């Protein structure tokens, strides 16, 4: 016996998925069922259906994708969430969900977890305004044309697709999938397009000497990071990053340059890219985050748009191509543009270490975060004052940072960080996340604890929201504080292997950070006591920028 | 200077909120303030915008109706989670979202917190697949009509509504109020209606000796607890409930025989119902879970069902009445119908008290939780084993019981007593959670220690699923346990008053319990070690029948 | 046998509708042959659905409801348009649409008339964007809460609904429906908020002489024309109607001072309004067109916006009323204003009789138009120059003028006409319609010949669309010319009674209009020659207003 769940499964493994993740549910379990048989795949379980969608998220940012299973309604609705977040952040998450009985379809029956009318199908609808692709299977017959449509949707768009299934069919008898090289099939290139755009790029860049390259956070969407290095090898020019970018580019290459992010750009960055001749922009997101409250977008005559599937410049715009073949084509015709790099050299941290039994500052932590981050690193940074720390650390080449700037939601982290570690075991894992975030997602640490994965979260209790003190101070920012160290042993009880530690001084962090990396058969949370008042002088000055930009007057 | 947020606080205070819920976020922060100069109301917050949700929920459950405030699609999607879960339960929740900027529209711009599409609409589309009404404010000048829309149709229709307010509405000059009586106005009653429904009830009711009421959890939407009183008294009938309108009939009446619940029916109300000459059913709602997999289900000649809005019987149906006219009218002209009460007894609890330091049973956890309910007691039942130890408790007049059967969200037992605890503090707060369904909503329980909620929680340690083990077993039942008790120092911290304890013996529980009672600075914890195989009788007869019908073949 | 259809027809029926509209398809042809057996109305039937959704759009024009019967996706979404124009302007119109057999339901089975997925549902989520009620019948036993919500939500909110009722369950067994006094039940009124309302409306009145009522579109909807009667006799002040509210306010009262339509309004109406030191606006409607483009809005301390259910002056607004309620108790105790009134006069048609053998004129055909209004005609004035030649037209009291000025959908009033004087057939029925217009429904007067209806049609050819070029000229507003007088003859054959005549004198127009009134078994079409450039005054200066404000730059 072959079935629907076993087809889907199958799909999964050839994706490259070796786990999903899943909470239960008696629309879904027949489902569970059917992918447990399947033995490429780990089935791992989650608290809430948030943050099961979150982990499949940060599963995709280790894998290329993932996959959530979930209930009808009360576990789905959540998910969104998550997949509207997989869907900002470009990554192909692939939330299934058991849905109603075939034979209540045209009936007029009420269900349980539903919102108890005779419609089945709102939940289809709800869900179709943060995916791709979003469709129902109530017959075996159709199961595999769907489930492959959705899949294949996904990997080529990198954005996040719906499946729901009837829970009376996850286990009928299906077709078997026959085999494949690669689910994901591109669209093929044109030609004409990609030689007329490098000629007009060759002519554009004639005139201009003064020549900067900045990283988008869609670089690794697009699966173009090599080419990007490429071209930047060819053209010798200066390399800058946006915010959300970070890691996307090697900052251990000679000619990078550092953060640009308007006003609280590395040294000297601003002026860089603000007064070059040319910039060659990489798959760029120019939101309102990005752009300093747009303050700080370059854009007109001198820039170059480079999006995952268009290139755009010189009064023209070139379309059917992709920036992987763009770039790469751009390379072998690029002329040498060295003046930027001359009189000029990559950011580093300037944080001379503290005394070290006094009260712990952010700069010191900072330092001591800095100096973990090996090539074989991935560190993800929370919203929150993370977004700034993590902002201006220099890392070398091969370390990945994760950031969620487009879709923002804090507690994305923790289980974030649980889905990557799971996805890419052999890296080390380190997060860093506020007390406020925290709180949101705190019981996927549980689940860290539950399946031995060894993140090490440094926890930064500053006692409320700092971010939003520095936008608009009100009562709203100020959390009820926990000991935040001593949930790790709640969580353990009688089996785990988490440990739970406080830092108020260098050496107490020093110390935290010997024991955490000793720590392999679960996570290690620090707990580093941070003054409310002692945060980054770049937050301040991007949040009244923030402020002013959201508060600006109707018309 | 008076402001579209205080126009909106201003008509909340007029419903009778003394409270509303919120998660700040920058699309929120100067509506949040508005808010906060508003005299008759306190602002909550909430860890996160699920919980959040559930809270209002839980608040209106109080109140008759509730607020909770988040911010544009990282806060609000999550709360549509909970939205679904008002509608599903019939209560006026007031979901107000910030929105973006009115100046980003018709821009192409691309902002924080969205899917980062020009699409800033998918929000109101999504939510109002699970509202009754839902608006969007863009403009001071709209601002009121679409307010008292939202608010008024809520009360009317005992459903939720959803509001988004630009960020730079928020705090925009508006027009005040005018004052009023309420804001639930109802539509006039057809009295052509009324009189013929009543004169063909009396006639239907002429050769029908064996009359039964069987009361349904619409009736405390319908705002008929009273009239359904007055209709039993008259007609002196036997009177049942189902199991989701526990709470909505006064137990200690001299006429109640009991839960109808199909199988697991309390003693005799089974034969009682099924063989009724007439059945009289109040705002029912024949779900799969109410009628165990469509096996008991009353329709057909023998049953009147009495809708919000509508009766039905004898081959006709008459609309434009209520369930309160209706009942009232009826009552004036039934005829004495006293047959059914006669050598019949209200079903007892029939719980013999267990050895004190025996290990601790179902039953006994059960003997002592019933003996704390008095009639000013709120119990707060969960989705779990707890929806079968509730339903077989006898409670005394006055006694509220909070089940949501028809939405069933794992996890919404504890932030909904909590908003419950905060909206009747004159109030005892009683609560019963599995583990299970704990560790989803858990870190509310750090919000019952941050304002003082006197909450006692039952959590019942069976180490996993136990009613999905009923259904379909299988190792996604299984979860990391937690040390439960220890959970309550952690949130506490050193601000906090509550209380964590353990029972694993009858004499434990009992003096958990006594502390329990004289801890009113913050909630009490007592974690009981139930074993797994210890489950109701019941759990088991309905799992089965609920497998067997959600399993069946396709067509 | 007592059906689902029948049931339907009843409540129709009870509504007050006389005859139905319908183009018959497989999925609705029981329905439909249910419908027939209704003795108390008659099933009327049109060439296509766009036209049969505008027929009943014109009926409920004139009996306040109507109904159009349809067949699945390639019926429906044609008359879609008609239901958007319903919403539009106010009417309750019910959309009844076939749907596809309960059994296909969950099976995947591909449909005809359906775009050929397994989505069915479609077509509902489509019409929900312009109905305030849409509901979908798979069974008997849900059938007369869903029409009855459709039908009641209708009556009360003025606006159209849509059923769909599946081709299986229309002949299918159903319950009857109970006695009514009337299927319209408006909300309970709240009279604090009265009480308050009106004292602070009299005291606002008590400081400002020069008092102006303003007569808005939305009165009809309000169903307050009798009761801004006895407000204009209480307060003595002059009356102006908008442009779209011509008929809603009798013209020949002694106080009637004209049109306020900005720079386009009658004779000295502009200065009273816009001088005034109280403009009360009854349910106006204040889009870009009825505003000139913005440059004629009254809004501000001398404004009182009395809505349907709400009124706002002086920095306050009030709600729980309606403007029926409000108008009639503020006729009680506002104070007499009669300063506006003394001096001013009600304006006149003045146009000169022509010279009878000269080419005919725009303004020599609009006094002989003019002529024909009595106290019992009803004038359909289509989106054109017919706008303002309606609009500078005095009527008598009793007079009707139907104007589509928020949908404006040329063609309309060919088959709105139809359904209006089968509606309301003891009136004079007179048509003005442009050439370009006439060209997008046309064929409905087919129907007219069918069913004999009297309605004299004034067809303006000037040769094409000539408010598209005083607007912004070009080849495409240049269309084909047909005969339109010969029109006639081939839609009666060898059977009908319409006659089609040409006017291009005064004393042919006179001769033709003389034979249309003898002409009582069908319609007659007079096809005027008017030249292209011989358009109203106020036709080229509001069409320069309009595309100035449609071409206003990007910020
Ligand atoms: C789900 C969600 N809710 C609310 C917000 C709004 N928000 C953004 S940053 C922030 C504060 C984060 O606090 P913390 O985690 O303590 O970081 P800190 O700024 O203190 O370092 C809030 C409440 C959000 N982005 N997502
Ligand atoms: C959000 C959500 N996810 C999943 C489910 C499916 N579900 C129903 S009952 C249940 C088990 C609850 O277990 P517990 O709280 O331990 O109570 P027990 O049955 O053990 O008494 C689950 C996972 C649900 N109802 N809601
Ligand atoms: C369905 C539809 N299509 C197009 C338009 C745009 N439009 C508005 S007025 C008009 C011209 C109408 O021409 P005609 O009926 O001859 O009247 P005239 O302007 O000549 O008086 C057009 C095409 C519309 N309102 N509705
Ligand atoms: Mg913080
Ligand atoms: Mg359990
Ligand atoms: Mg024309």
């Amino acid at each position: 016996m072959y079935t629907v769940g076993m087809y889907l499964a199958e799909r999964l493994a050839q994706i490259g998925l070796k786990h999903h993740f899943a909470v239960a549910g008696d629309y879904n379990l027949v489902l569970l069922d059917q992918l447990l048989l399947n033995k490429d795949m780990e089935q791992v379980y989650c608290c809430n259906e948030l943050n099961c969608g979150f982990s499949a998220e940060g599963y995709a940012r280790a894998r290329g994708a993932a996959a959530a299973i979930v209930t009808f309604s009360v576990g789905a609705i959540s998910a969104m969430n998550a997949i509207g977040g997989a869907y900002a952040e470009n990554l192909p998450v692939i939330l299934i969900s058991g849905s109603p009985n075939t034979n209540d379809y045209g009936t007029g029956h009420i269900l349980h977890h539903t919102i108890g009318t005779t419609d089945y199908n709102y939940q289809l609808e709800m869900v179709k305004h943060v995916t791709c692709a979003a469709e129902s299977i109530v017959s075996a017959e159709e199961a595999p044309a769907k489930i492959d449509h959705v899949i294949r949707t996904a990997l080529r768009e990198r954005k996040p697709a719906y499946l729901e299934i009837a829970c009376n069919v996850a286990g009928a008898e299906c077709v078997r999938p026959g085999p494949i090289n690669s689910l994901l099939r591109e669209l093929e290139v044109d030609q004409t397009s990609v030689t007329a755009a490098v000629d007009a790029a060759v002519e554009w860049l004639q005139d201009r000497q003064n020549v900067v390259m900045l990283v988008g956070s869609k670089l690794r969407a697009a699966a173009a990071e090599k080419q990007a290095v490429a071209l930047a090898d060819r053209l010798g020019c200066a390399v800058t990053i946006m915010a959300a970018a970070k890691g996307f580019f090697p900052e251990d290459h000679p000619n990078f340059r550092g953060l640009y992010w308007g006003e609280v750009s590395s040294e000297g960055a601003q002026e860089l890219v603000e007064n070059a001749d040319a910039i060659l922009c990489l798959a760029p997101v120019f939101n309102d985050y990005a752009t300093v409250g747009w303050n700080s977008w370059p854009k007109g005559d001198n820039v170059m748009v480079m999006d995952t599937d268009r290139v755009t410049f010189a009064g023209q715009s070139f379309e059917g191509l992709s920036l992987s073949t763009f770039a790469a084509a751009l390379a072998e015709k690029a002329p040498s543009r060295p003046a930027t790099t001359q009189g000029t050299q990559a950011p580093v941290l300037g944080i001379e270490a503290a005394e070290p039994n006094a009260p712990l500052t952010n700069d010191e932590m900072t330092r001591q975060i800095q100096s973990l981050i090996t090539s074989d690193t991935t560190l993800t940074a929370e919203t929150g004052d993370s977004w700034f720390n993590a902002s201006r650390m220099p890392i070398p080449g091969g370390a990945r940072v994760e950031l969620e700037m487009q879709w923002g939601h804090i507690g994305w982290s923790v289980p974030s960080a649980f889905g990557n570690a799971v996805g890419s075991p052999e890296r080390r894992h380190i997060m860093m996340v506020g007390d406020g975030s925290f709180q949101l997602t705190a019981q996927e640490v549980a689940q860290m604890i539950r399946y031995e994965i060894p993140v090490i979260i440094f926890l930064i209790n500053n006692r409320g929201y700092v971010i939003e003190i520095a936008i608009h101070d009100g009562p709203y920012n100020y959390i009820k504080n926990w000991n935040y160290a001593g949930l790790i042993d709640v969580f353990n009880d009688e089996d785990g292997h988490g440990l739970g530690l406080k830092a108020s001084t260098g050496a107490e962090l020093e110390g935290a950070i010997k024991k955490a990396l000793d720590n392999r058969r679960g996570p290690t949370l620090i707990e580093c006591n941070i003054a409310q008042d002692d945060c980054t002088e770049t937050l301040i000055a991007w949040g009244k920028r923030v402020a002013a930009t959201n508060s600006r007057k109707p018309q």
